[PDB]
This record gives structure tokens, C-alpha cells and sequence, in this order.
């Protein structure tokens, strides 16, 4: 696939300390066409189950269009193109083969933008995956981590080395979504990238990209995204189908943060 050249392939050494994280996300398809990005997250049980979060507004919020999935793992370039170079804008050489289809809907809410799936099938050894960590805590971190498909291309990593703010979708005052500012020549978030996870240093969830301003080319504050937050959707709408707290807290420990699981 294709995306801008100032994003960053998940081989390369921005990836280093984070080869857990990097399996825990998925591309996908919805009734056949590339939509977003989701990725697996861990629960209290430690049970594997396939909980993938994506966002509202790619529309899988449906027993209809959850059902039309098809999520590739481990889509990404093969070597390290450096960035901000005609070769990270070039057709990349990821492959599209290992899937799996079909998934029901534990919950959607359009504020934060969040849903949460379960995948039909059981994790495939075959697939390596990760299940991650995730942060439900009310604050801001000195930086973050995105790991996405941009354009629902190869697999890509973006750097915050900046604080988290809290925002309103389209950056005015608000505390649902977490805004977060890209480096000036580092990678960001495209079409396509949309419900990616964003994870705090530690390497836990706190919310999934619902859009913004960013693109390679973007200058100043515009070079950012925001993330509908954990917290906020950990109450959600107001019950189970509509919140991630019953779902991620199964076993009612009332931790207020967790690792990830690995295969
Ligand atoms: C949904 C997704 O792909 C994009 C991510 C864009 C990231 C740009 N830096 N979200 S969106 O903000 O394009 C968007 C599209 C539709 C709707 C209704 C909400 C937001």
C-alpha cells in the first residue's frame, strides 16, 4: 500500500521496545473495502478473548457490519524505508495473508468513538499476536505512542514527545478526547488509521485515533491528532453495550490500569 513518506515502518529502529505492542494491531476490511485500523487489548480475566477496539465512525458498530470483517495481521514492510524519503512514500511490500473474518459487537458509543469487537475466531499461533495493556486513569502522560495502517496501507509507528491535553472532538474545551501533538518531521495519522490505538509510554491503551488535523505535511499545532479516550468510554453510554468497563474488567478487580498478554 501507500501512505506519506514521513510516516515510519514498524521494522525499523523507532520500533525497538515495543515488538509487543507492534502485534496487537490489525488492518481491516469492511463488506469488502480497506476501512480502519483496531487492535486487540487485554481484560482482568487474562483470557485471550478477541477483543478488538476500533472506531465508532468507521461504521462496524452493526451486527451486519461487524459480521463483514476481515482483519489482516502483520501487515507491514518488510525492511526499514527511511522516512521522509521517495521510498516510505512508495508501494510497500507487506502481505495480506494471514486473516481472519467475521466478528460480533460488544459495544459503540459516538462520543468517545470507540467500538469494541470480538473476532469470530480464536488467536492463530500462526498469527503471533498481542493482546495490550490498557490505562483507564484520569491524566495526561509526557508522550504517546501510535502504532496504525495509514491509508490501510503496511504498518506504521508515530512518536509523541510531547504532554497529552485533554479536548473536545475538534480541539475545543472538552475532557473526551486526548490531544496529541506529532514531531515536526515525524510520522502522523492518516484516512485509514482511524480507531489505531494510542499508547501511553508504558504501553497501555488510553484511546484509539477518532481524527484530526495531521497529515506529513501539516506545520505547527495542525501536525496532531485526537483520541476518544479509555476513560471516557469506560462509563460510556451508560450501559454494557455502549461502555468497556464489562468487558475489559470481567473478573471485577477494579484495576485502574493493566499489562498486555502475549500469545
Ligand atoms: C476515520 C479515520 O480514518 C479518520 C482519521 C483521520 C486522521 C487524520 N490525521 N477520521 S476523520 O477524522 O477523517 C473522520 C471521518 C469521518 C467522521 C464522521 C469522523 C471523523
Amino acid at each position: 500500500g501507500v501512505s506519506g513518506s514521513c510516516n515510519i515502518d514498524v521494522v525499523c529502529p523507532e520500533g525497538d521496545g515495543r515488538r509487543d505492542i507492534i502485534r496487537a494491531v490489525g488492518a481491516y476490511s469492511k463488506s469488502g473495502t480497506l476501512a480502519c485500523t483496531g487492535s486487540l487489548v487485554n481484560n482482568t480475566a487474562n483470557d485471550r478473548k478477541m477483543y478488538f477496539l476500533t472506531a465508532h465512525h468507521c461504521g462496524m458498530g452493526t451486527a451486519s457490519t461487524a459480521a463483514s470483517i476481515v482483519v489482516y495481521w502483520n501487515y507491514q514492510n518488510s525492511t526499514c524505508r527511511a522516512p521522509n524519503t521517495p521510498a516510505s512514500g512508495a508501494n510497500g511490500d507487506g502481505s495480506m495473508s494471514q486473516t481472519q473474518s467475521g466478528s460480533t459487537v460488544k459495544a459503540t458509543y459516538a462520543t468517545s468513538d470507540f467500538t469494541l469487537l470480538e473476532l469470530n475466531n480464536a488467536a492463530n499461533p500462526a498469527f503471533n499476536l498481542f493482546w495490550a495493556g490498557w490505562d483507564r486513569r484520569d491524566q495526561n502522560y509526557p508522550g504517546a505512542i501510535a502504532i496504525h495502517h495509514p491509508n490501510v496501507a503496511e504498518k506504521r509507528i508515530s512518536n509523541s514527545t510531547s504532554p497529552t491535553s485533554f479536548v473536545a472532538w475538534g480541539g475545543g474545551a472538552g475532557t473526551t478526547h486526548l490531544n496529541v501533538q506529532w514531531q515536526p518531521s515525524g510520522g502522523v495519522t492518516e484516512p485509514g488509521s482511524s480507531g489505531s490505538p494510542i499508547y501511553s509510554p508504558e504501553k497501555r491503551v488510553l484511546g484509539q485515533l477518532h481524527g484530526g488535523p495531521s497529515s506529513c505535511s501539516a506545520t505547527g499545532t495542525n501536525r496532531s491528532d485526537q483520541y476518544g479516550r479509555v476513560f471516557t468510554s469506560w462509563t460510556g453510554g451508560g450501559a454494557a453495550a455502549s461502555r468497556l468497563s464489562d468487558w475489559l474488567d470481567p473478573a471485577s478487580t477494579g484495576a485502574q490500569f493493566i499489562d498486555g498478554l502475549d500469545s
